[PDB]
């Protein structure tokens, strides 16, 4: 159930805008190629067969599908751990990406972060 997945994660995860999906926090700005603090997670809630692939796409209004790195996983006991999970492409300082979570079950869903990323070639 819910309380055990936040029992095994205590205050790390965040709700993503599907009822079926956790995350770990990614930063809201962040340097381009550069290694993230937190290793990605995904956490499902339902019964999602172990070796789901799971596939994450940065984008906005003028860049589509911004350059990623490691961007697919593959889920154990529910999670999918991004191995290193980069962030290439830059939104630059006027916009963020908006980040959409595939899970390829029969049928796929679809999930977005709860927040948008600022990716720069500097960072903060
Ligand atoms: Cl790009
Ligand atoms: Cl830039």
């Amino acid at each position: 159930s819910m309380v055990e997945v936040l029992a095994d994660h205590p205050g790390e995860l965040v709700r993503t805008d599907s009822p079926n999906f956790l995350s770990s926090v990614l930063p809201t700005h962040w340097r381009s190629n550069k290694t993230l603090p937190i290793a990605f997670k995904v956490v499902a809630l339902g019964d999602v067969p172990d070796g789901t692939l799971v596939t994450v796409m940065a984008g906005n209004d003028e860049n589509y599908s911004a350059e990623l790195r490691n961007a697919t996983a593959a889920m154990k006991n529910q999670v999918a751990r991004f191995n290193d999970l980069r962030f290439v492409g830059r939104s630059g300082r006027g916009k963020s990406f908006t980040l959409t979570i595939t899970v390829f079950t029969n049928p796929p869903q679809v999930a977005t972060y709860h927040n948008a990323i600022k990716i720069t070639v500097d960072g903060p």
